[PDB]
């Protein structure tokens, strides 16, 4: 008779961020008219969409160190609502962030680097 677990107990499932589901082979299809993959090549555009919203899952800390560093700039007042914008879009808890978003915040972020370098 073994003996380390005993303090949890099985009640109720709640995953969060990856922690039960896991979707990774797309072969089985369920909605109507699913032809925009015939050859497969969808898998790096499916990957890259998420890798991009990991891309600058990192850039949205350093954010918030700006937003202060930022607001203490009377003359960069107006970048404070980029900081505070990208790191307030990055934090999408929907889960629902188009490369429009990706794209722009790592445009964005990019931009603001080269006029906070001097």
């Amino acid at each position: 008779m073994h003996h380390h677990h005993h303090h949890a107990s099985v009640t109720a499932r709640t995953p969060q961020n990856f922690s039960v589901p896991s979707p990774g082979p797309l072969n089985t299809p369920v909605n109507p008219s699913s032809v925009m993959s015939p050859a497969g090549s969808s898998q790096a555009e499916e990957q890259q969409y998420l890798d991009k919203l990991k891309q600058l899952s990192k850039y949205i800390e350093p954010l918030r160190r700006m937003i202060n560093k930022i607001d203490k700039n009377e003359d960069r007042k107006k970048d404070l609502s980029k900081m505070k914008s990208l790191l307030d879009i990055l934090t999408d808890p929907s889960k629902r962030c188009p490369l429009k978003t990706l794209q722009k915040c790592e445009i964005a972020l990019e931009k603001l680097k080269n006029d906070m370098a001097v």
